[PDB]
C-alpha cells in the first residue's frame, strides 16, 4: 500500500505508517498542540558532533547529533507541553531507513532500539485523535493486523 508523496494528514488508527527516509534532516513531525510533540531527525552514518538547525513544528531549532555507527540514527525529538524544551527520549539506529509510526489504543507506537531486534514503544496522550503529522519521504501504509510484516520491513528492509 503505496508508496505515498510526503504529506501532511491525521493518520487514522489501527494502520502502520512506514516512512522511507532518503535524506538526513527531519523525517517527519508529529502533534496534537496541547500534550504530544515528536520530530524524528535523521543523522546519516559517521558523521562526528554537529549542531545542526531544523525546522520543527514550525521554528528553527539546533540539536547537537553524532553518529561514530554504520547504522542511521533516527532520534525522537519529544516535548509534552508546547513551553518545554526538546529532548532525545528514543532513538532507532537501522541500516533500513525505515521508520514506523502507529495510532493505536489511547498511544503512539513507534520502533526503537537497533536493527535487526528494532522493538515497539507506546507513547500516551489524553487527544490521540487530533495528532496529525507531516511526513517528508515517501511512506506506506500496513494494517495493525499485518504488525509482523511491520516488524520485519522495520528491521530487515
Amino acid at each position: 500500500d503505496g508508496p505515498y508523496q510526503p504529506t501532511t494528514f491525521t493518520p487514522p488508527t489501527d494502520y502502520w505508517i512506514l516512512i522511507n527516509s532518503n535524506t538526513n534532516g527531519v523525517v517527519y513531525e508529529s502533534t496534537n498542540n496541547s500534550d504530544f510533540w515528536t520530530a524524528v531527525i535523521a543523522v546519516e552514518p559517521h558523521v562526528n558532533p554537529v549542531d545542526r538547525q531544523y525546522n520543527v513544528f514550525g521554528e528553527n531549532k539546533q540539536f547537537n547529533v553524532r553518529n561514530d555507527s554504520d547504522k542511521w540514527k533516527f532520534l525522537e525529538m519529544f516535548r509534552g507541553s508546547s513551553q518545554n524544551d526538546f529532548y532525545n527520549r528514543r532513538t532507532l539506529t537501522s541500516d533500513t531507513r525505515l521508520v514506523g509510526i502507529l495510532k493505536y489504543g489511547g498511544r503512539i507506537w513507534t520502533f526503537h532500539g537497533e536493527t535487526p531486534r528494532a522493538t515497539t514503544d507506546s507513547s500516551n496522550t489524553a487527544n490521540l485523535n487530533g495528532i496529525s503529522i507531516t511526513i517528508h519521504s515517501e511512506f506506506y501504509i500496513i494494517p495493525r493486523s499485518q504488525e509482523s510484516k511491520c516488524n520485519e520491513y522495520i528491521n530487515n528492509g
